[PDB]
């Protein structure tokens, strides 16, 4: 029996959560037993970081990172991260299958990782515990990013302070006050109950927040050619399962968050929305000569149905 070990850090009840665990079930039902796979939510075997650095060992097979989080491998998939590049998932998805999107899961080949798939999470909105309607509303506020020299610099441009941390910190530091705000998904904040230690949220879909599902190159490509095959068709069939469910979990999440009373959402208004675009989009001059003329131009366009 082959064994495929895949890690996370979200919880179960998430789009990632659920696909790692469709992805076992598949393997079990259509495999006969000649690849078993075993899940490991929540940070339970590796969080952010050592992940990707066990994936190299080969202490697990298979990870679902966001896209933040591969500066250390590549410097191309920084252009997930550019705020407000992507008007919404269905752009990032036309971007993602575009010529240049498919090459980007070969982005870090020559570093051992190879991409299998994209999964949608959601688009990020804006958390803190004082009331964000105005860019200047962030000045001095500190900021719990992922560990991404992009992110860093959208809140350094907002005159905010970065803080990089694993996801699995973000509600301690919160609670503690080594961060005061952040940035997520409605599913990641609900999941993980951030809300209780956040009482304002402003949706403001200024970024968000994809995987690429990645395995170990010598793995994947030592598997026996006809099981490889079957667990990219089971892996297409897992991901348009998860792009489908994601769109429902951020939305059941944020009605949860509503629901609370103990935490407040406020909604960009358009004009709200381009003033903060217009404050934040500044940061795109750092990154464009990593990214380029054309990744930015292709996703640029992806805007446009």
């Amino acid at each position: 029996p082959i064994v495929i070990k895949f890690s996370h850090v979200v919880a179960e009840n998430t789009p990632k959560g659920q696909g790692a665990l469709l992805f076992k079930k598949l393997v079990e039902q259509r495999l006969g037993g000649r690849v078993e796979v075993d899940v490991y939510p929540n940070s339970s075997l590796f969080g952010d970081g050592k992940e990707m650095e066990a994936l190299l060992l080969g202490d697990v097979q298979m990870l679902a990172p966001s896209l933040a989080k591969f500066e250390q491998y590549t410097r191309k998939v920084q252009i997930f991260d550019l705020p407000f590049l992507f008007d919404d998932i269905q752009a990032v998805d036309r971007f993602q299958r575009s010529p240049q999107g498919r090459a980007l899961l070969t982005s870090m080949q020559g570093k051992g990782i190879l991409g299998l798939a994209y999964w949608h999470n959601g688009m990020k909105q804006l958390s803190a515990n004082r009331p964000l309607l105005e860019p200047e509303d962030a000045r001095g506020l500190k900021f719990r990013v992922q560990a991404s020299d992009v992110l860093n610099e959208q809140f350094r441009q907002l005159r905010a302070i970065s803080r990089k941390m694993s996801f699995a910190e973000v509600y301690q530091g919160l609670q503690t006050g080594v961060v005061n705000g952040t940035e997520n998904t409605w599913s990641n904040y609900e999941s993980q109950k951030v809300n209780e230690v956040q009482k304002y949220f402003t949706e403001s879909n200024h970024g968000l927040v994809d995987y690429m599902v990645i395995t170990n190159a010598k793995f994947w490509n030592g598997l026996p050619a006809d099981i490889r095959e079957e667990l990219q068709r089971i892996m297409d069939e897992v991901t348009v399962q998860v792009n489908l469910e994601a769109e429902r979990l951020n939305r059941d999440a944020r009605q949860r968050i509503l629901a609370s009373g103990a935490s407040e959402i406020h909604t960009l208004s358009p004009q709200q929305r381009a003033d903060w675009r217009q404050a934040m989009q500044p940061v795109w001059q750092k990154f464009r000569g990593n990214v380029g003329a054309d990744l930015l131009q292709a996703a640029e366009a992806s805007n446009r149905p």
